[PDB]
């Protein structure tokens, strides 16, 4: 009773390191409430990342599942956290006002020269096409450790909606 | 039957350092009272302090949810522990007689200078308008270490109401 | 079956050190059993003490729910144990013959001198008041290391009735 | 079923070091078969020993409840675990054959020179009268560390009858 | 109901590195879905590879179970990993947009030359004919560390096709 | 419904090192069986053997519950496992073929000189009862590292019946 | 109903190292599903192998139950893990395609070196009536380190049958 009517809110956190077993447990979570409904399903994310393997597979999840996904930043959404954020359309990207943000990328992914330089490339492309930001601009930026209030996030296209009640989430 | 009725009781405890895992624990249990109903819900606080953005989104999510908040400051209030504690309305806050309060935030938030600034202004911004002092008062409050009594924290504007009995709480 | 019948006797244990875990543990209980009834509760304390801030949560919300709480003290009652221990009505404060009691206190709590003194000078008080020992005669005592007997601890004031059998928790 | 089954014995056993832990876990089982009924209650002992205030909280809470409790030691039983066995009534404490007993007391109690004193006389006085022994000999032997056989321990006055099957525990 | 309807799913998640535990786990879930219906399965997986036998044993048992598995490569898929992947037939080899690829075969198998030298002729065949690759091609490739973008995978024989939503994997 | 025709079977296992742990857990299930009905149990037993104390417990146990005990050894059994093994009945002592059995027993029993001598005269004594085998013989073989196949143990009167299905223990 | 319907499947998986802790799982697992039903019982192994005397206790108990036990092996089969492989009968011993086995046994068991010389005579014959080879082929086997193909330990009268899909194993 009480972990159903947990499943019936249709919310997922994700706190803290990103890593394999953060990620199956949210694919478990994900593929759960997609076989329930077809019902929007709220994200809150606080992460200072983790492993860009982790981060990829929750991204494509997000993006995967038939429900619309909507995600909610709070405390920090850094690096791979990031990446997740950014796997929601730009219309259903909210965050709480006490949030910072930023889109440094490890160049190890925390592997040779050609492969960290590829990784990088990937991951600057879905960054500007999820922000619409420049190649170039998200290129320097990934490259150097920067963050964004949450004002910030919301100029540079990372952030769509700050809200601080439930009634702006509608 | 016996956590059904814990549930009942629309009860919090936040007891500990304040980290990810705890704001994880402590959003899920808001959210799930959130769904059941509007009534009001009591947070029993104990605590250090610890990580500013775990701290932030137990903040937030007080702020966030529907139901009514109300706080009761127990043991010790301290640092991140007082910045979930100043979420709840001012006439919202209680205090048990036993409790010491510091506002001493960790430069660092337990990062380069310019956030270190920014991550204080931000949370001295928060206090001074929680507790009505004035930016310059809790900017240097917050950058040093001393610890308030209860009626200390009452004439300071932290703690509205001291209560010893459960009918002070009504 | 087996833990609702547990809960059905309305008793808490407080064995071992006097930390954050075990607060939560007990105001969890209290709480619990408060929100079934206004029956008394009874419960028995087996504790060298601990960290004072934890100690002082549990004293309070031994005073704060309504039902009235009976302390029957068992094996050894020192410190932070102490502390919990007086938070019963004289009248509700039991031991069993086997047990010895101490009220040093740790001078840090286990914080600036000033805090100390604080400290110490708001437990001399509790302790003071609920034993109807005088402030110097607490003072002096909080501040050295002596055991007192069951049949000293009687006469200090801090035990009121020492119980064999059941019959004595009338 | 099966731990109602095992409840319905009225049957505990006290196997390895007595400490805190396990005298929580002997409280809450002799709480929880005194509230379902005043039927007679079995402990097996096998203990070396361990902490004289958790000794001393299962000694009390033995005498403390309603039902007749029968003690049937086993494999060993010394120092700590002594004062526990020593609870039950002469005629109720019962020995598996394989079994050797040792009235040796910790001075520590594994605290000042006094205390250690104290301490002693108080499991000295305690021993004698469960024993039938005089205070001097208990003295002495509480003092050395001596093993008696079962068929010593019976003539020492600590086993009253030694049993083999369960038709001598009728 | 929970995990009745996760069930319900049919999915496997294959996260992490490839042991003998998570082999065990792989194999309890391929037999108990396959016990249930003759329905396809789908695994995701996510791993850099582990251990050549655990590898040989969740591939063979894909294999050996009734039901026909869809594989869905996530984040990266490499080595004893790859092996596994490669257990679907063609057509039933799908990845997400976000994924890499490494052949790349661990010579000890993560034991003699001559065994070293048969483990890699067997894993070289069993890529050869999953890909449609030569075996000289699949020899060189397994012997150097090179990750091939999801496009590239295509391109070799290991990926049939990309999805980057619910209806792709029809 | 597992376990609960788990213990329809009425079949213990004493697999690993006798400590005092292992004798509470047997003892446990020994009690629960016993009190279902007096229907025979069966034990088997794999053990290099452990502590004497425990070993003790165990044995006494075997023959203190009413239910007939049949034991058979698997793999190996010695020092503390042989002592178990030895509780019951010579008729109910049965083997698989494949193991092997040891009568030594340590000296500390893995205390005193005299101690020593009266734990080793107590086993002594014990294994000439329950192999026919008389004191002296015993005596030298519990005091040296001897291996006895399971027809040399058969030979001794530890083992009664050599049995490799089912049918030979009817 | 999950565990349930696993347990209908009559499958046991043997997967790592041979100790007294997975022997006691599989004998557990065995006994419950013997008394369920008479009917087959298939188990998994992959095992590099592991304990002398817990390899004695699984082969003996495959034996020992009344159902017909088939094996698979499967990634590895070695040592203690060939012993228990072994405890089918011929014609129920199968294997999937990517196997490696390995009749190698310690010396040591992984004891005197007559104690030694016994156990690899007993091991040596075992392997020898399993496998149809001569006692002087198994005895130079047992003692060097060289693994079988699937297809080698077919002619070496180890696996019986090599097998891909479910069909195989009707």
């Amino acid at each position: 009773i009480l972990t159903q009517k947990l499943i019936d809110t249709r919310t997922v956190l994700i706190y803290g390191e990103i890593n394999q077993e953060l990620a199956e447990d949210v694919s478990k979570q994900l593929l759960l409430l997609e076989s329930i409904s077809n019902d929007p399903i709220t994200i809150f994310i606080n992460s200072q990342g983790g492993h860009v393997e982790a981060g990829d597979t929750i991204h494509d999840m997000i993006k995967f599942i038939k429900p619309t996904v909507k995600v909610v930043g709070t405390g920090w959404v850094a690096s791979a956290g990031i990446t997740i954020y950014l796997a929601a359309e730009k219309e259903n990207r909210f965050s709480l006002p006490n949030t910072r943000y930023m889109i440094h990328q490890p160049a190890g992914g925390v592997i040779e020269a050609k492969e960290i330089i590829r990784m990088r490339e990937r991951i600057n492309r879905l960054i500007a096409e999820a922000t619409g930001q420049s190649y170039e601009q998200i290129s320097k930026d990934t490259d150097r450790n920067f963050w964004l209030s949450v004002n910030e996030a919301k100029d540079y296209g990372i952030v769509n909606e700050i809200i601080e009640n439930r009634d702006g989430l509608k």
